[PDB]
């Protein structure tokens, strides 16, 4: 009876919770998850209070180095556009990064406006009011979908930024990916920034999203692993799947980590934890990718071996993998 416990982010506590109740079937092992956010995560693991500590943003390889930490992704998430158009079907509307950042900063007014119109051939645009809506609350999508502008949109980047609470220029706010669907459902000609899985199951219409190698991308499970496929990866895992250069990559992905110390004073701790990842990055695939998570590209689950193997080491230098 492996007993573990963990705390952080909120993003992925529905699949951690899935994967664990899973691997107690087969281990009789038990993690336990505290959904607490992503803060409390680094502060509980710093704090040496839980054997493992989970967070959507990475920490700075400076700060790993300096409280004595690794980075591990271990699923990816994907954000997409929620629209309501008149007429339009969900996945027909194709976007611009440029283009959506003028929607966001209000340079663009009406659906039917040309730059709208001509990345979007045959079809029926309607003279109706573009309606912003975007986060209340200070969050993480907030600050994954501003990094994606800033990189697009010349701009955004100099005027409003990136983060999880910025000077938003128009929209109204709402709290939540709650807030933001409720409105564009509420209103027609509305627009707001979602998570893949919340628009999913609640039947959010959504657009597709011109990759940054041109071509037009909808938003599948499939495609947001090519983004992390797209990332360099060795000697960083601090990585940013926004406007990841490759193919059918939806420019809108993240991922969240996992927190562990390197030197364990409780090494019985350490191994357990590492074990309970890889029972995931194997058997726990499918059951992530029913939750509307994507799963990690090997080529990445292989370079997170390799690095827990040169990375946790016990009080005494004996690797734990």
């Amino acid at each position: 009876e492996a007993s573990l416990t963990g705390a952080g982010a909120t993003f992925p506590a529905p699949v951690y919770a899935k994967w664990a109740d899973t691997y107690q079937k087969e281990t009789g092992n038990k993690v336990n998850y505290q959904g607490i956010g992503s803060s409390g995560g680094v502060k509980q693991i710093i704090a040496n209070t839980v054997d493992f500590g989970a967070s959507d943003a990475p920490l700075s390889d400076e700060k790993l180095a300096q409280e004595g930490l690794f980075q591990f992704p271990t699923v990816i998430g994907g954000v997409v556009l929620a629209v309501n158009i008149p007429g339009l079907k969900s996945g027909e509307l194709v976007l611009d990064g440029k283009t959506l950042g003028d929607i966001y900063l209000g340079k663009i007014k009406k659906w039917d406006d040309e730059a709208i119109a001509k990345l979007n051939p045959g079809l029926k645009l309607p003279s109706q009011n573009i309606a912003v809506v975007r986060r209340a609350d200070g969050s993480g999508d907030s600050f994954v979908f501003t990094s994606y502008l800033a990189k697009v949109n010349e701009e955004w980047k100099n005027n409003v930024g990136t983060g999880s609470t910025v000077k938003w220029p128009i929209g109204l706010g709402g709290k939540g990916n709650d807030g933001i669907a409720a409105f564009v459902q509420r209103l027609p000609g509305a627009i707001g920034y979602v998570e893949y899985a919340y628009a999913k199951q609640n039947n959010l219409a959504y657009t597709k999203l011109i990759s940054a190698d041109g071509k037009p991308v909808s938003p599948t499970e499939e495609n947001f692993a090519n983004a992390a496929k797209g990332a360099d990866w060795s000697k960083t895992f601090a990585q940013d799947l926004t406007n990841q250069k490759g193919e059918d990559a939806w420019p809108i992905t993240s991922t969240t980590f996992i927190l562990i110390h390197k030197d364990q004073k409780k090494p019985e701790q350490g191994t357990e934890v590492l074990k309970f990842f890889d029972w995931a990055y194997k058997t726990g695939a499918k059951q992530a990718n029913d939750l509307d998570y994507a799963s990690l590209p090997d080529s990445v689950v292989e370079q997170v071996r390799a690095a827990w193997k040169t990375n946790i080491k016990d009080s005494s230098g004996k690797p734990l993998y």
